[PDB]
């Protein structure tokens, strides 16, 4: 079904280090409807793992076969036969999302551009990141990681759900072991997730809004001056991230409604979607699962 010609699949380089081994980037030969080649990533399984591992491996990568949203990395085929098991994807050429916004900022540096920043730009990826989550929240998934750091960036510049899950030591320091059991990324983390670990589409809300707070600011470290023990009591006691410098009234204003301390009482990502539609792109109606049936 999804098994696909290992011989028509063709690593190139290195982008990351996968949890069950190395993740590559490649060709494949006719994965796609309509489609000779088709660049994508390669994720691997190291030889130095037994059948408990190689299996879970399988196991993970059957919930993406459920998925199909224009806002979400899509999976294209698995290999696992004569050879390690491979799993290919939807290639985002132009990474994930914080390492974008990121890469904005010497640019942003010594440009003689004085000028506020785009309100419009910032709706349209709110809005693709919102449908991708509404998506996988329609379908019983809570991501539990939502952040730039897990977000991609296509080509065209579209952006989409995903979750990096390679090595990365420059976001080392974006998790936290609040009790050794694991590391959390406690900067993300709503109030109620800091206190019994459990993460629900409310708490996926919240991080949103932090998402929203990182693209605003190109991509800083949420709670500047806070450790992260300061940044569990300032959360859970109420407190909330600050405006950002420079950003528009009304994104804060969206961020704020994320925020709220009660988790059933903030707004859903299909509520979030209805409140600014009509700031989207013309073509999101058309590869939206917002209006699709
Ligand atoms: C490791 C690889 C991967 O498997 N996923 C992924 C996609 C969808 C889902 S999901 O559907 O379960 C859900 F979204 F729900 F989480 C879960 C994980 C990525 O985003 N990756 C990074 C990646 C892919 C493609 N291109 C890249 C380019 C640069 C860096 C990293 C790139």
């Amino acid at each position: 079904e999804w098994e696909v010609a290992r011989e028509k699949i063709t690593m190139s380089r290195e982008l990351g280090q996968g949890s069950f081994g190395m993740v590559y980037e490649g060709v494949a030969k006719g994965v796609v409807k309509d489609e000779p080649e088709t660049r994508v990533a390669i994720k691997t399984v190291n030889e130095a793992a037994s059948m408990r591992e190689r299996i879970e491996f399988l196991n993970e990568a059957s919930v993406m076969k459920e998925f199909n949203c224009h806002h979400v990395v899509r999976l294209l085929g698995v290999v696992s036969q004569g050879q390690p098991t491979l799993v290919i994807m939807e290639l985002m050429t132009r990474g994930d999302l914080k390492s974008y916004l990121r890469s904005l900022r010497p640019e942003m540096e010594n440009n003689p551009v004085l000028a506020p920043p785009s309100l419009s730009k910032m709706i349209q990826m709110a809005g693709e990141i919102a449908d991708g989550m509404a998506y996988l929240n329609a379908n019983k998934f809570v991501h539990r990681d939502l952040a730039a750091r897990n977000c991609m960036v296509a080509e065209d510049f579209t952006v989409k759900i995903g979750d990096f899950g390679m090595t990365r030591d420059i976001y080392e320091t974006d998790y936290y072991r609040k009790g050794g059991k694991g590391l959390l990324p406690v900067r993300w983390m709503s109030p109620e997730s800091l206190k019994d670990g459990v993460f629900t589409t409310y708490s996926d809300v919240w991080s949103f809004g932090v998402v929203l707070w990182e693209i605003a600011t190109l991509a800083e470290q949420p709670y500047q001056g806070l450790s992260n023990e300061q940044v569990l009591r300032f959360v859970m006691e109420g407190g909330l991230l600050d405006k950002p410098d420079n950003c528009p009234d009304m994104l804060f204003e969206l961020m704020r409604m994320c925020w709220q301390y009660n988790p059933k009482m903030r707004p859903s990502f299909l509520e979030i979607i209805s409140s600014i539609k009509e700031e989207m792109e013309p073509g999101f109606r058309e590869v939206s699962f917002y209006y699709s049936e």
